[PDB]
C-alpha cells in the first residue's frame, strides 16, 4: 500500500450491514473506493458519494465537496458483513485496503 492509514472503516451489523468510511488523504483527490461484496449481496443505501456497479465491484467516488483532505461517506450492504474487501485508489495507485 502506498499510503497505509488513508482508509478507515467502521462496520455495524443488524441483519444488513453499514460501512462508515473515512479517508485520510492529506489533500483533495478524485479518489476511487472499490468494494467487493459476497455473491447475492448488494448496496441498498449510500451517502456522501456517487455509486457505480462496474466489473463486479461497487465503485464509490466523491461528490463535489468530499474530495478531501478528510472525506467521510458510507453505505449499507444487504446481509451480515457481506463486504469482502475495500480498496482505496488515488490517481491509479492503491493507497490502502481493508
Amino acid at each position: 500500500f502506498v499510503k497505509p492509514g488513508s482508509l478507515s472503516v467502521k462496520v455495524t451489523d443488524w441483519g444488513n450491514t453499514e460501512y462508515d468510511v473515512t479517508l485520510n488523504l492529506g489533500g483533495t483527490y478524485d479518489w476511487v473506493v472499490k468494494v467487493k461484496l459476497k455473491d447475492g449481496s448488494s448496496v441498498s443505501s449510500f451517502w456522501s458519494a456517487n455509486k457505480a456497479e462496474e466489473g463486479g465491484y461497487v465503485v464509490f467516488t466523491p461528490v463535489s465537496w468530499n474530495r478531501g483532505p478528510t472525506a467521510t461517506f458510507g453505505f449499507i450492504a444487504t446481509g451480515s458483513e457481506s463486504v469482502e474487501a475495500i480498496y482505496l485508489y488515488v490517481d491509479g495507485q492503491l493507497w490502502d485496503a481493508w
